[PDB]
């Protein structure tokens, strides 16, 4: 019983923009709303892809494969799931592996993915899918994984032990002034909830 | 290594904040980024909390609790944790019991905090604490919770089986049109990945 009026644009950019929202409350009365949104996406139902890399060995305990990167917007550098955007024609779980490879090295198998659910709702239109993906660390393959970044992409790459995931990423935060993303962290938190 | 050389301002709002940042990355070369940015941005801990809710009732299965709104940005309605901003001279946690009661009605005890993570990264600045709060369903205050929405707000209370989360997510899915947020949906995996 709410819907979007107009959309009255504010300002542009090479990879963002952001315009003025106005829309109707349930009651009847029209309200605003500063909404940004990304000038990338096309056809696909989400911006991009975030995938849970989940490195399995046979005399190991599951580990969670991340990324370390200096994220502009920040400031700073963040501890995130290793994500990139879905290009036309592209399939969710397509990108999500093509992704994994080029920031990690590691070449993995789909476990399943996820609908398109959002990063920031109160502020942008940005959806992703989460793909969950197994990657088989005793494979001669994954033995010494190079990673194949992009154009002016620097990553380092962080496995941190799924059964200590939360603690080890408290770990992480206060030595190097670092940040997790929200997603990293919800994501652990659930694990020691349920553990 | 990598650090901010400078953040051109490009547009501004009553809440938000358009930007462009330049940048040197690890090989003394200069980058540039475009941002966004909270114009109510003062010097707390972070820029908001993100309460998961746990309710509790003896012999019964746990339940989460989670808000219903609709979303200018999205153009429709979102599932997400109960969340809000951090008013000034208040804790994290005061905060996150305070938001609680207003989109839900709850009251509960704090459980865990984490410390400020990022909601994304390569967009915006916007940083959040997620707090674990527990609630005591067999209390007589958390019997009928009364909700007090502020001016203008619309939530609608959702409270799904935390053993059973991502199925009960995609249920809702499935049955009209909604996004799930994506720390929502990270937590809701995880809890089925601990296993
Ligand atoms: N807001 C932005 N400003 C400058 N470059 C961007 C922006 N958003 C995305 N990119 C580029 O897109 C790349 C995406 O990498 P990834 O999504 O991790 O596969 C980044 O490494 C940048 O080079
Ligand atoms: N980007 C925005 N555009 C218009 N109003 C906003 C925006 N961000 C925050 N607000 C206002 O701030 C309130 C914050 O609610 P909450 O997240 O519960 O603290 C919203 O309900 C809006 O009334
Ligand atoms: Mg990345
Ligand atoms: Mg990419
Ligand atoms: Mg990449
Ligand atoms: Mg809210
Ligand atoms: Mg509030
Ligand atoms: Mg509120």
């Amino acid at each position: 019983k709410q819907y979007i009026i107009s959309e009255e644009l504010i300002s542009e950019g090479k990879w963002v923009k952001l315009e003025k929202t106005t829309y109707m409350d349930p009651t009847g009365k029209t309200r605003t709303w500063e909404s940004v949104k990304r000038t990338t996406r096309k056809e696909q139902t989400a911006d991009g892809v975030a995938v849970i890399p989940v490195l399995q060995r046979t005399l190991h305990y599951e580990c969670i494969v991340l990324v370390k990167q200096f994220r502009p917007p920040m400031g700073g550098y963040c501890i995130e799931f290793p994500a990139g955007l879905i290009d036309d024609g592209e399939t969710p779980e397509a990108a999500a592996l093509r992704e994994l490879e080029e920031e990690t090295g590691y070449k993995g198998d789909i476990a399943e993915c996820s609908p398109a659910v959002c990063m920031d709702p109160g502020l942008s239109n940005c959806t992703i899918h989460i793909v969950t993906v197994t990657i088989n660390g005793d494979d001669a393959e994954n033995a010494r994984p190079k990673p194949k970044p992009g154009d002016g992409e620097f990553v380092e790459v962080i496995s941190l032990p799924k059964n200590d995931l939360l603690q080890r990423l408290d770990a992480l935060v206060a030595e190097e002034h670092l940040t997790v993303d929200a997603r990293v962290y919800s994501y652990a938190l659930a694990l020691k909830h349920a553990n």
